[PDB]
Order: structure tokens, then sequence, then C-alpha cells
């Protein structure tokens, strides 16, 4: 679990959206594993608008943050889950880390800001899903 928290936007992974979420609805997309929701309080974060492949993200399953190296968002496929059918996910950035299926949701910053959150892993990896391209959650 988790979310970012910028202006009166709340973002998390998609799979993860609450009924209040989908009530408050701006912007999803199923192929970015992404759902962004209004908030009435400001914001907590800062995102990043920059082009860094190294960073430090949070993982739940570990209580731990751990640094990383990462590959530019691209589109790569992602096997069946019970909240998806296998599909290429767009804007996943793939790095060697741990992670569990409740890390989702986990921050990834450099010295930015916020770069993305958790969204899918394997065997040593640990995918997240870039937020930095959009830039009205700015504005
Ligand atoms: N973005 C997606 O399609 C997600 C949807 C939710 C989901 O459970 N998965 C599978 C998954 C996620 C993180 C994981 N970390 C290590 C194994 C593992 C497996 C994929
Ligand atoms: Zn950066």
């Amino acid at each position: 679990s988790g979310a970012i928290y910028v202006g009166n936007y709340r973002v998390v992974n998609r799979h993860l959206a609450t009924h209040n979420d989908w009530a408050n609805l701006v912007w999803e997309d199923s192929s970015r594993d992404l759902l962004v929701s209004s908030t009435t309080a400001q914001g907590c974060d800062t995102i990043a608008r920059c082009d860094c492949q190294t960073g430090v993200y949070y993982c739940s399953s570990r209580r731990k943050h751990y640094p990383v190296s990462f590959s530019k968002p691209s589109l790569i496929f992602v096997e069946a889950s019970e909240y998806y059918p296998a599909r290429y996910q767009s804007h996943l950035m793939l790095a060697v880390g741990h992670s569990e299926p409740g890390d989702c949701g986990g921050i990834l910053r450099c010295q930015h800001g916020v770069v993305g959150i958790v969204s899918t892993g394997g065997n040593g990896l640990v995918g997240f899903a870039d937020v930095r391209d959009l830039l009205w959650l700015d504005e």
C-alpha cells in the first residue's frame, strides 16, 4: 500500500484504489496501473521533473529503503495477476531489488522528488510506475 499526495491530488496504484478514490476520480490508466483522485487537504509531496535512473525506494515487506538503478520508462510485458490479465504495462521502470505484491504503493525518490510508485516485481526484480511525465500534477 501507499500513495503520493501532491497539491489537491492523491496518486495510487489503480488496482488498490478505494471506493472514495473512484468517487473523486481525476484520471486513470489501466495500462499504467495508475489512478489519481482529488483531495480537500493540500498534499505533503514534490514530483521530480528529471531523467534520473538511480534513486531510493521504500520496501514495506522489509521495513527498509533500498538504493536502485532502474530502466527508463517503457512498455514491459506483465504476467496475469488477480487484478489484470497478461498485458503490456506502459511507463514502467525495472530494477533489481526485493518486492512482494503488498509492496505496491512504496515511493521511489531521487534528489529532485518523487519519481514513481512500486507496481510490479519478480524474482529479485521490482517495477515502478513512473509519474514524472504527469506535468498537470503540479498545477
Ligand atoms: N501492475 C500490475 O499488473 C500488478 C497488479 C498487482 C499484482 O499483484 N501484480 C503481481 C505482482 C506485483 C508485485 C510483485 N513483486 C514481486 C512479485 C510480484 C507480483 C502485478
Ligand atoms: Zn531526479
